[PDB]
């Protein structure tokens, strides 16, 4: 027997090689044992198990799966798959009388894409609990540094300074969106497939409401056929992941970055990197996740293109559906806790930091931009601030630096009142509507960070 | 600049699209001006006329990009400019920013656009429901592998098609909640030092919320990720249903007659339709990985990167705005060869296992059900009769629970009828689903209007 | 090192199958400080017996990683340490280098992959020669949009899909040239400064050359993704024939019978066959088309020179391979034993009057327009359907009716046998072509391993 | 044909780059008509001008696609109908069948093609060589993990990004061999029944070779497949020399300035082009993993589905076509601040590496020559000095093996010298890795011609 298929012999060598799963399939066993208990309750209600037939089973799956869970029942050499495997250690427990009992109204169909949904729950659970511990690591540095001032960049070239706890919690924000997006996703995946059987749906008079309600689904399917067929849920799964990799590939490059000699922005911990002097410290983990996100993306477009253009019903490629997702799941459960250590680890050179914002005379723009504020139209705003870079630049002074007859010399509406924006400390405080790097504003954007992280928390939770 | 930069930078041929929304984005910025007291009563007047001008043209087709024109914010500058003269038009300029313009009018664009494509989705759904209502009684065979299984309604299979373009609607509300953030008063990354509001800007430009932190919304394109998403998953469920049609068309099938007018070509039509909704599902996978691949490692703030994610969004966009009406009308031209389906539904035995089945629900334990149902087969292989057709005494002789009544099942119609818990192939079931369908499309409908 | 550090950098749950590739280099490496005189002829004995000790222990499956060591190498060397102890161990640390170590080690890992790859190739298209071979003769209809078109030779339907297969054989060929390039010597981005050979390293280890640029050498992978690449196309290939057989397996069509062993039946019916084999096919071709997607994105935008990323460049080309490896002879089986349903497919190759193409192209050979031939052919048509009648038996009369040009020789091509002979030139599925055309693929295949041997 | 079906089959606003192919391959088949005795000598010659009448209208743009062009081949018969009238236009139609002849056009296009990018890829490659000629003393940190390790030539940097693209253009080498082989004569799948000869039409069209099964030359696209890839392995080459070009000119490294007309613009200066090539390798990889997902699981022989081989081959040729000269133009305009290149070198006491292994030549154990080189960094950091300045007393103080002689590779010069094999970054070797590029791409060069 093959997936319950059958053979007048049996599958030849290269058949029984290519079908095997229960090198990473194993993981479902827990699910499987949970859904057995629930169909025999089924098969009770439906009037087809007596008291101590259901009792037998009961006490069967009991053992079974004290003997999976402490790892001393494990597959042959020779099960397909997790479900081949429990089926012949349930009657081994049971014999073949009772076991074969509780396969009557049972179909692999409904059955593998109900486990696959059970185990799904689960990890984007544990992969909501990763991506809060980078959030909250990101949030927690932003809270110890919260007055560093650095270079703002565009092009990796120098803007308007800003606050680096506003430039790590830009880092969050992506991440609580995944998690609004696992949160809507939990919502699709919530929806139960037991009773369709192999495509047509159960001629035993069951209850595909209360087997949901059994299970942790919020519903059963609308749909025999799709809701055996389809897999658009594990296409939506690879790509929360893949988009959550991406996010963090973004904040892995800041930090490889930030770490070369050249920008200086951050040391690396001795626990949290690789590797001439102390002084080289590899930035390892962020490379890793730089990585990775490549290889979820690929998981994404494979899943994807494993869907397409397959005729309904249930089809054998579907069993191409778990690999990719468990490969993103896992990568995630172990780069999540990288990255939350990483980000955790990381020390600020903020004198490095405060030296550069200033550079290339950056501050012109809030020059230019306070004499627009004050009525100067646009184009004698630029003129003036060019002016004064050409007059710093050549008397080889900051902006700050020149005097109040310099000033009145390039504008009469140049008033000393100006220099408060000519330092980083005023740039960045004169930012201050909603989501501005003014000190002000930063502050109730953490605290807002906080609140949804709570917020989205609790929405999984249920 | 050099020629090399110049060509390498050209968006025209592209971004022009934009343009109705760069003019809305112009309004609402004359207004932040005036507010800010940068504007007299006057001026703002002669800066909403202008733009009303150059609105005009541009819908008219009189304004248009020039061959010297970078992308369509330049285009549209210059053409103020000669409404209104370099003074006033140069008013504008001032306190305005092009990273965050350019992520703000990207996901208004993306607002409009995932409306056009929800209205096809629901073309779709409509068509497939439109044939599933206009043949409550057909029965196909239900297929596992390609190989027939139980026999369904050919109704509860066309709804099967329906679902997942359902929840891809649901899919795009939910994209809709994100995509509704306003980025504008983020200025080039740090936050405007007017002092505006980019609340009251969110609401003139039509969204819901402002940004929380302006580096995050001038260099964030996951809502860009998350379009492509939605749309390669919309385009991978219209593969499976082309899927369906092109093997249905098929000679060997017959299970669908193909309309002249929604195929090409003796008798000899192509699904050409559904060949190209095949063929283009993959490009869809395509942008979205190419967009996932752009994004990737790209650090913070706006790099030059990010104007690499409209295209294939536009594209995305585009080709479905296509395969969608295209879509639906073929599914909606199709003719059901339903006596051709009725007959192959109950071939190689596949009521066998209604018999299982039929006998598992008596009390017969399934390893002898079945011994059973494959002994009942062998029956009626030697006979060379179907199922029904063998007689009380031989039903008797493979078992004793084997009783007349076993028959009920032993019709495609018995077998369709016994399937009526939620989702299953019964006609009351179907009928159930059918009208639940239109129910969850109102609903959607509705959520995406407000 | 942190716990969640060392979850994140372990690599030996994959990359154990570069042991004996180490263990070359390894031995290889002793050479190089031999020659440059940092060994004594004793040295250089102990650590070539320790290294033959350790190989021993590797090959039977003795020696093995522990939960503690960071990936194939470290294991290895504290493996060899075990054996020579700390002191002669030590000595071979000189002059090594991880980054062009790990560039060495997949490329000669690669090396051998695609040549089990293409073995696994030339069995497929083996089995595809076997069934043209034992059907010289079978006709079938010829599908485009799964549409009948033309009749084809069975065998000459089969062959199709050997030729991609070839192609893919082609760019191992030409991915093996670039393959065999070796990085050892250029150290961890500069070069080495002992006065080390690098082309005679290349030589001891299996490679053609030596790289000329340290930096690429150490830091480039579209050596990686070139295989990548290749083994997506033949998934790709692979998947185009499950198509054909899922859809010649239905029902429906009825076109082959699948093999009791090679394909699940029926809980009831055990030969009620469903054609798993090309399915997984179909749905494995995805995969390896997103361990090529994933890849590329790993690479794009590394700065230079070596980055921890390209660790990464590993797993999806091994995932590539095994799916192949396990894919390649299932697929070989699936289709050696396949029973074709000759008189099935040729009762519907002249369906739908197909044959009324291959009178208007009769009639377009005898100087008849285009337009007038095809007017004649759909007249031929409607005459032979009012009849109840195949095209070949309208009488001389009937012909001579749609037109004088339709005379009586037009019958020549108004059988499916006759279709087919028409057809014939080079690639055309005329019965002479075809057996020239088995013959060349045998040729083609024998030139493609002659090539791999070198 | 429906409304719907029309706009999703027209092909004309991305087709149109076919049309000189399109008219060559029917001056082809004017000859193919003519051997096979249907075309008389003055019916030859009427067609052959008309249509070289057509191709200079199509060349100067008098003569284009009408809205009611389903294609280029239509849009054409269309315009050579006007141009010989309809009786002589008409025989062209015989013998002839699209399958054949649009895989034919594809790969003649693919062929230009892939010389044009050819050329950009030497720009590049020349680009990169003049630069590394322009510094034949320049020392910088070589980076891993974009951390200072060893001192190497600018010029050794610079010329590793030249060998990624050497090795693209070997691939289009070998990509063309197999492009090289005709379809034309395949018919519609099964083969001609004229009776006319595919090797004289290969030589004609200008292919190498004609197909050896009809299907096979009709059905398959892993020709398409292959020049994505080559394509996408190119935008990811100069993706990497991108991205070292955005670090490089960031204020904080300072290793080059950027020229006014190859960036965009106080004096900062942003790395455009650079950032553009970055975000199109995404597209490109895109655009690759989408037309592999186009072609998986297609069954025998033509299907519509193949249509969309063609768009994205045409966008990451037409992306390569202007990225290719701006990456050019862009490294051949920088400035590199050689001073701030080679102060940064040595830094970090990353010449300790060059000390250890200079001990290790020696004859120390490898574990010695690394705890005396952490000796004399400890030494030198303590007395604020680099290890060179280190006296030959506190020299031997560490170690007896660490004699004066050690300080031939204390300097980066010095370090830089000893890296004298085979593809190191002594400038000795540097020289001649350099005369190897010209010579290898001469007869790469050569290879692709003709």
């Amino acid at each position: 027997s093959l997936w319950g298929g059958r053979f007048a012999g049996g599958p030849s060598d290269a058949l029984a090689a290519l079908s095997k799963s229960t090198h990473f399939d194993w993981v479902l066993a827990p699910y499987d044992l949970t859904a057995s208990r629930a169909h025999t309750m089924v098969l009770f209600r439906a009037g087809l198990l007596t008291e101590e037939q259901r009792d037998g089973l009961l006490a069967g799956l009991d053992s079974l799966a004290q003997d999976v869970a402490d790892g001393s029942f494990g597959p042959l050499v020779t099960d397909e798959d997790v479900h081949a495997a429990l089926e012949r250690g349930l009657i081994d427990r049971v014999g073949p009388d009772l076991g074969g009992r509780l396969r009557a109204g049972r179909s692999r169909n409904d059955q593998v894409a109900a486990l696959f949904r059970m185990w799904l729950r689960d990890a984007v659970r544990r992969v909501a609990t990763g991506v809060l511990d980078v959030v909250g690591a990101l949030a927690e540095q932003a809270a110890a540094h919260p007055s560093a001032i650095m270079p703002g960049k565009t092009h990796l070239q120098s803007a308007q300074p800003i606050l680096l706890a506003h430039h790590l919690l830009a880092h969050a924000h992506p991440l609580l969106r995944d998690l609004d997006r696992i949160v809507d996703f939990d919502k699709r995946a919530a929806v139960s497939p037991y009773g369709s059987g192999a495509l047509a749906g159960s001629s035993l008079g069951l209850d595909p409401d209360a087997i949901a309600a059994d299970l942790g689904f919020s519903a059963a399917a609308d749909n025999s056929v799709d809701a055996t067929a389809a897999r658009d849920f594990a296409a939506e799964a690879a790509f929360v992941f893949a988009m959550i990799a991406v996010d963090l590939s973004r904040l892995a490059e800041d930090i490889i970055v930030w770490s070369s000699t050249e920008f200086g922005y951050v040391t690396l911990h001795d626990s949290w990197s690789t590797g001439i002097m102390p002084q080289k410290k590899n930035p390892d983990i962020a490379e890793l996740a730089r990585g990775k996100s490549g290889r979820l993306i690929g998981n994404l477009a494979g899943l994807l293109a494993t869907l397409k253009a397959q005729p309904l019903a249930y089809n054998r490629d579907l069993q191409e559906d778990k690999e990719p997702v468990f490969d993103s799941v896992a990568q995630l459960e172990l780069l999540l806790p990288a990255m939350a250590g990483l980000v955790a680890s990381l020390t600020f050179n903020v004198q490095r930091m405060a030296e550069l914002a200033p550079a290339g005379y950056t501050l012109a723009t809030d020059l230019a931009e306070w004499l627009v504020r004050q009525g100067v139209p646009f184009r004698s705003a630029h003129e003036a601030a060019g002016a004064a870079v050409r007059a710093a630049e050549q008397r080889g002074v900051g902006l700050q630096e020149l005097t109040d007859d310099e000033l009145a010399a390039i504008s009469p509406e140049l008033t000393p009142q100006v220099r408060e924006v000519l330092t980083i400390e005023g740039s960045v405080s004169a930012r201050d509507c909603r989501g501005g790097t003014a000190p002000g504003r930063v502050a109730e954007q953490l605290n807002a960070i906080g609140e949804a992280a709570e917020r989205l928390r609790r929405q999984l939770v249920r």
